[PDB]
Parts: structure tokens; C-alpha cells; sequence
């Protein structure tokens, strides 16, 4: 691909953050903490999932970003509506505004209704994602496997500004603590 010339610099917004998310002082780096972390909660806090959104809001153009998932073991990963459901249960699906892929127990899945299974023979140290907001288009890229196409959304109906979304993933297991880490450009 040829869409790293679309960068954008992105930076969490701690205030839709989960309550035991700990985002570092860059704002570049987020993962699970192993308690709450001592915040008041608002109506942007994700409450039920490890989840936060990037402070850009997208409306037009092409943007494109990349994220280390480096000795993960489960994450979501892509761009949602501004208006996302924040509390409760939910499943990411276009339909509920969530334009995302995942892994979990060693399968990586697109979240279509019903989820859709990936293709993917290097797992990935580092995902490249893709906005093409006129088009209609969010595609994920393999940058550990020389930036091979892993899923491409299209047809998309946005109905609205997107925001970057990320899930740290829950660490019941004890081998998912690492951080998601927005990679430099
Ligand atoms: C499950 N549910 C429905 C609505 C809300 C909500 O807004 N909670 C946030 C807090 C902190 C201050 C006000 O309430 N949570």
C-alpha cells in the first residue's frame, strides 16, 4: 500500500476512557491497570470494556495511522462513530457505528454481523489503519508482513464524524498486560 503520506498524529482523550485505563503522559500509549484509576466518571467512559477513543474527530479526507499490538493476546482495533453507545453491553458492528477488527484466543475476526474470519499467516506486531471518508472505505494493513492487506470495509455509511477507537482487551489470563502503542510516524 501507499497510504502512509495520509498520516495523522493521533493522541488518546482521556476522558472517554475506562476507569482502569492508565494513558501515558504523551497520550500515545494506553493499557489495562490492575485497579480503578482514581477518576470521577462522566457519561464519555466506556464502562463495560477496556476502551477509549482518540481525541481527533475525522469528517472529510484520507487519514492514516499505525498501532503496536507487540505481545498481545486480545485487542480491538479501528474507528467508530462520535456517538457510540459509551455504558452497557454492545457488540462492534457497523450497525452500532464500530468499524474495527480484533483478536481473540489466537483468531483474528473482522467486526461485520456476524464476525468475519481473517486470513492471516504473520501475526502482526504492528496494525496500519486506513480512513477514506469520502469513499466510504476503512481498510487494516499487516506492517509486520510488509503491509499486506488484511480487511477492507467498504461501502461504509459513517453518519457522522469518526473518532479512533481502541480496546486494551481485559488481562484475566495475566499475559495480556502489554500496551496498545500509536507508532511514530
Ligand atoms: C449505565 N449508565 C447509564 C447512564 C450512565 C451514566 O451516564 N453514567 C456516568 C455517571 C457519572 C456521572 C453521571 O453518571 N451509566
Amino acid at each position: 500500500h501507499h497510504h502512509h503520506h495520509h498520516m495523522v498524529h493521533i493522541t488518546l482523550d482521556r476522558n472517554t476512557a475506562n476507569s482502569w485505563l492508565i494513558i501515558s503522559k504523551d497520550r500515545r500509549q494506553v493499557r489495562m491497570g490492575d485497579t480503578h484509576q482514581n477518576v470521577s466518571d462522566n457519561k464519555e467512559r466506556f464502562s463495560n470494556y477496556p476502551m477509549v477513543l482518540g481525541a481527533q474527530r475525522f469528517s472529510s479526507g484520507k487519514m492514516y495511522w499505525e498501532v503496536d499490538v507487540t505481545q498481545k493476546e486480545a485487542w480491538d482495533l479501528g474507528v467508530c462513530r462520535d456517538s457510540v453507545q459509551r455504558k452497557g453491553q454492545f457488540s462492534l458492528s457497523p450497525e452500532n457505528g464500530f468499524w474495527t477488527i480484533w483478536l481473540w484466543q489466537d483468531s483474528y475476526e473482522a467486526g461485520t454481523s456476524p464476525q468475519t474470519t481473517l486470513h492471516i499467516q504473520v501475526p502482526p506486531c504492528q496494525i496500519g489503519i486506513f480512513v477514506d471518508y469520502e469513499a466510504g472505505v476503512v481498510s487494516f494493513y499487516n506492517i509486520t508482513d510488509h503491509g499486506s492487506l488484511i480487511y477492507t470495509f467498504s461501502e461504509c455509511v459513517f453518519a457522522g464524524p469518526l473518532r479512533p477507537f481502541f480496546n486494551v482487551g481485559f488481562n484475566y489470563s495475566g499475559g495480556n498486560a502489554a500496551p496498545l502503542k500509536l507508532c511514530p510516524l
